[PDB]
């Protein structure tokens, strides 16, 4: 449907917690945060094939993937994985990630449009979720 948009942020819940899940020492968890509030993302949905670009004031990312293969990303704390995205719903994706090399906290993410017109996306790390809404500009 219509993931496509240009989104920003406007509530982060728990991304602290997440870093330090995953080994972020506290000095750069605040950093991070600072920079997480500063979050926007660009989609291009056609079909289920999606271009996602997630940037902050010094940063940019992209993200290329088909629902149902295999593709290759990084996680939070920065780590290459092998990633797998399918529905759970209508306008609700979940992705599995697995590490490409070592061990460590089994992480996720997921991105669903509501229908309150939020994007609402959620990153896992184990126990501990964070939720990040977002509203079209
Ligand atoms: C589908 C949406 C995805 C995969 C969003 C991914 C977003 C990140 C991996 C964001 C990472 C960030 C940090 C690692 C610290 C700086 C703040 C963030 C939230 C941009």
């Amino acid at each position: 449907p219509n993931f496509s948009g240009n989104w920003k942020i406007i509530r982060s819940e728990n991304f602290e917690e997440l870093l330090k899940v995953l080994g972020v020492n506290v000095m750069l968890r605040k950093i991070a945060v600072a920079a997480a509030s500063k979050q926007a993302v660009e989609i291009k949905q056609e079909g289920d094939t999606f271009y996602i670009k997630v940037s902050t004031t010094v940063y940019t990312t992209e993200i290329n993937f088909k629902v149902g293969e295999e593709f290759e990303e990084q996680t939070v704390d920065g780590r290459p994985c092998k990633s797998l995205v399918k529905w759970e719903s209508e306008n609700k994706m979940v992705c599995e990630q697995k590490l490409l090399k070592g061990e460590g906290p089994k992480t996720s993410w997921t991105k669903e449009l509501t229908n309150d017109g939020e994007l609402i996306l959620t990153m896992t790390a184990d126990d501990v979720v964070c939720t990040q809404v977002f509203v079209r500009e």
